[PDB]
């Protein structure tokens, strides 16, 4: 098996990293199984994970070791998520995580304000398409110094101590990093509306200046927003809690705006999809459609995901994130299989509960309540439907 | 003896590190002393030059030992310059340098894209002043990817293969960091004029849009430069070649724009002074009796206009005098002149020895290549400045 | 300052290095400002501890980070002791530690076999004089495999997890590093006689074969040692439980065997420092009556029996006595009655004035973790001397 | 292709290991695939050869890069050979190299003294019957301080500044270490006979002590070389220039004794072969008929290496080493299939040439004289006769 052989090989520079490993690596093979990539793949990014991941985790929490960082990423506080993306044709696997400095959570580095941007230079030299600029531009603009970031730490819980995370697109051979920016530190610590940080920093972008129609669609969305989210500086929901990019040529990469919200029903799903009325044509009312049957099958608060692109001056239907933490994880699964049959995915439904047992053969997923974190959807004009299925990766391990 | 106290208890991690120590650490320990600096801040700035600055600077260029990457800071391709701050009451040395990645100059890094903002952040976690957020800034606005970068190789000489390279200021105990973002590479590879993607960079950071008098202080550079550097995409001197920029508070910051340029005459030197006739008070004539005189008492000449948030009249460049190819014999002997003229009659009586003690392995009368940069200033607080820029390493072989 | 001054200029790579900087930098710097070492030699000492000693030192044992690795050096599992050797003239400090590898006490790594050879190796690229062939060679006659480790560690508790452990004198301006094998776990592990493994291992030594003299003094301690010590393979002691070496030139290195034992009384101290009677002189018998003074005005007890190249006679040995779990203040005030006897009058004056500045955040009348050992010696050509052994983390916090 | 798929993941810390990886991998891929080890395992020791042995490699010498080590392992000064060891029934792969320290040549340490014993030391870790205990007393007793490296490197030319060299044996999914240790710079520095230094360091092994068998087959050892090596501390041949040793359990691992030697003819080959009438018996002739063949069919010296095992008393024939370098390597290669036809190994025969053409693909091997630089001929009791075949990687790829 290639998590094994490559443990053989390789080894471990420390005992934090075996057991990062230990309670990552097998489930992370099977998922690159099921979805079909080679074992060459399977080698390729296996490889890759031990390299590059490994010593991005930092110290792996447990009984008697307690991390001076912890993340909100996970339920135990392990800066890892794993997560596969399903559409008609094809599924791939996606790794969230924080790249942990060596002075994280100590007043050398409150925020962990260093680690990400080292894996992406790291990446950099790794990979031809990946671009820093991005991040470099909104590390800029919502990053805090060191006094700022303490004073941030003050007004934070522990889990919240955070400025981005990564994410890293394991598309078919290649690595495709994301990231997002908190943009809540920033707005504590300078009382300033989420609302205004966020599209201040977005419109100082050298492509927003050059691309007429991003600013259009980025018009658009702010009317949407102005009266939804706080004008003032409070920290309520709906908010602008996260600006995501893609670290690629600025000119082909995604922004996104991510707002966090505990209050939905059926008449809010309407009005986060369809942006208000706005947006009536019969694509989108076909995945109004998917997305409200989805909350019916079926604590965080919810996601809503804008997403833009230079070039388009229209928005597209958000992805929505519905948080799973809490709920037991078997009922998810049944859920999860009446779904797919709604969708006529039917393979899908024949093989899920299958091959989420043999994702996490050492815990009964059945008793767990931590495993799925949270379920996007979205729907794609061009692409279809797609499903994004996040797990915590150590609640199914430990 | 710091020099050597910290090379007996420290080592070296590989032989390019104590090649460095070697041709440096004595010269710099030489300086420090020079300046007054005391035993304690000896031991920490050499400690720090230790740890930071020997692995950030790359293999060490030698007979039988070309690197992959050469710097432009240098007589023969060494990423580092010692310079002194001289003024009325004091001097100050500083670091220069480019912070060489371990694959600069090669497919998966060709302008040495990384190592500078690596060592930054080493100084964000070392120094609690330090903050990072005008350099992503500028290296968002004007750096380049790699298809970008291997393009950019192809249209510059080798020692032009650069983005970015830092200074670190030794002042009184502490050490800032400054940084220079070259607009060339972006300028070329783009096809866009330099003056236009430097003001476009500077009008996109936050200081700018939260800060009345920094934008009437850039409006008035702006309008002196607009006539003066090419409003077309060419490489054509006299042009915006950096900018610079503070690594601290982004509300304290400098921010430099840097020309560079390879003809200069009395009427030029007038024109940039007083930027075209705008600034006329005896304080500003007073300076340009100073660089007239010492242009007379004597790479591209360089004009570096810095402006601070908070502060909407513009001040008199720095003028940079490049000094490669000329007797350092006759540089000394310039200078104990110039320091004549100014009535700093202590530098006047010191200078050629303490040369001479700073460089004891060469003979400044027979090197052309010591002496690199000679820079003037003046401002109305502080007075007339002057910053001598070394090849460190010429100095000693 | 100095101190301080490092960790401005040098900073951390991690939080463990920094806590493990901030429980024993100060305390190691009054310990050497108070053997009177310069200013210049503070800042080798220091610079070294921080650059080798600090990433050697593992993870800071505190409450919510409890080490794979546990280290019977200190009441708290540190890996570290600071010790004062005083004799009539002068003082020097030394450092004794475990080099934890970033395996120890896994299946990788049971008995932290790794860790004291991969600091020993830097040492010996960082000064000329450290050699390792000694190490090497005690390390192949008792040093075990990964299995031999892992029953090893069945058979042990938690702070006995070892086979070798590092002390560094600094003395005058140089690092001298010494080592200790034990030879417990090899015993245990293939059922030898620890009698038996230790003198077999040192008759395999090549300077054991080239000199007549040390072969001469070593038959004399096996005649002594053979009916004292046990002839099965029990650990039963009184026992020969360590083999020291220091890392030079092996026909420079004094060889040491060091028996541990439960049982001390006159009668047995007598026996001990006297060879069974074999050493009678009036030198002997005068450290004899020091030695039986400290045990009346006053962890198994120590007896470290050490051989030169080119020496035929046995000395007596240095007498260790364990500490821990006596008050501090008691002991202070013991041995400032000890050194009134001794006549080192200013040792008397100083001690519990220099003790409290070593440790000024704890109250020594209060602890009884902070002296460790007390070791007494005496030698012909050197004089009487006495080792305190201090828990640097108790004395910190 | 594993060696491909391996660059693209994990990438390279710095230009000399990205150099060593394009002028090596893909030959080592090429041998692995030969010996059919299967993908798993040309997975596994690839993995292994990125991670341990390319920092151990130093800086790739080359025009403009002259390295202040220069080994004597290959043509070009590179501390890098590949070999195959071809029998009966299979063929394993073996690495051998110097690891290369980072002060080494310098004068912080001028034998290169450090590296292999750190490199071990993580292999040690890595793999459970990894035993550095003979290392450490080889290296105890034959290692040199630093001013005694010093005197040395004033004796040696640049090329034999070495003390020790490793070798990396390839079998079937294990890797097991061994070394040698270099006689010659103790013996000049010392002026101790090479003879005398080889057997007191090997007599006061613990495991000599403790074995009849080892001592007493070591006697017939040194009753046959006393009278052919020199008497006094000249380095002339043959010479006893190498102590070997498994690192492994000291029960099991063999001690080798590596003579050097320039005169060599039929009558001398008998001798060494036989300890010089001492070993008669049919296997032995047997050996021997093959081993003139191998001469007849067909500058450095020839090796013979006399291998003994604890618990085995009587000697074997010797591993006889044919030198190659200034030898045509198309001629070389007319030779082997020529012999492998005597020894009627027919598959061997068939295949070397197109085999070899293709572990070289960036070089014209028929126009080299470095490529091939030792043959390697033994015969065993029971695992029969054995070929061994070093190749100068690097030259048979820039």
């Amino acid at each position: 098996r290639p998590w094994q052989i490559l443990s053989q090989a390789l080894g471990f520079p420390n005992y934090d990293q075996e057991l990062w490993w230990q309670n990552t690596a097998e489930t992370l093979n099977r998922v690159l199984e099921q979805c079909d990539y080679s074992v060459h793949l399977q080698y390729k990014y296996l490889a890759f994970y031990h390299k590059y991941i490994l010593p991005s985790l930092g110290p792996f929490r447990r009984p008697g070791v307690e991390p001076e960082y912890i993340s909100g990423l996970s339920h135990g506080g392990h800066p890892l998520e794993i997560s596969v993306k399903i559409d008609k044709s094809k599924t791939i696997c996606r790794l969230g995580l924080q790249a942990i400095g060596p002075l994280a959570g100590t007043a050398r580095d409150p925020l962990n304000s260093f680690g990400d941007r080292e894996l992406l230079k790291n990446l950099a030299t790794l990979l031809p398409h990946v671009d820093l600029r991005l991040f470099d531009h909104f590390n800029a603009q919502v990053g805090l110094d060191r006094a700022q970031c303490a004073v941030a730490t003050t007004k934070l819980i522990k889990e919240s101590h955070n400025i981005v995370c990564t994410s890293l697109d394991l598309k078919d051979g290649e690595v495709i990093p994301k990231v997002y920016f908190s943009t809540i530190p920033k707005g504590l610590v300078t009382e300033t509306p989420l609302f205004d940080l966020t599209f201040a920093a977005i419109e100082q972008m050298e492509v927003y200046h050059k691309d007429a129609p991003l600013r259009t669609a980025l018009s658009s969305l702010k009317d949407f927003l102005r009266p939804r989210v706080p004008t003032d500086a409070s920290i309520t929901p709906p908010l602008t809690g996260l600006i995501g990019v893609d670290c690629i040529d600025p000119m082909l990469s995604r922004l996104k705006v991510y707002l966090a919200t505990f209050r939905m029903d059926l008449s809010l799903i309407r009005d986060y999809w369809t942006l208000g009325g706005l947006l009536t044509d019969a694509g989108t009312m076909k995945g109004l459609e998917m997305v409200e049957t989805l909350a019916k099958t079926l604590r965080l608060p919810f996601g809503i995901n804008y997403a833009m692109k230079p070039g388009t001056a229209e928005l597209a239907p958000p992805q929505i994130y519905f948080p799973l933490l809490g709920i037991n994880d078997g009922f998810i699964a049944d859920a999860l299989v009446e779904f797919f049959q709604y969708m006529g995915w039917e393979d899908q439904a024949n093989r899920y509960k299958d091959e989420l047992k043999a994702k996490f053969p050492n815990v009964d997923i059945s008793q767990t309540k931590n495993v799925h974190r949270w379920l996007g959807v979205a729907y794609s004009e061009t692409k279809g439907p797609s499903m994004n299925i996040y797990y915590d990766v150590v609640a199914g391990n430990v």
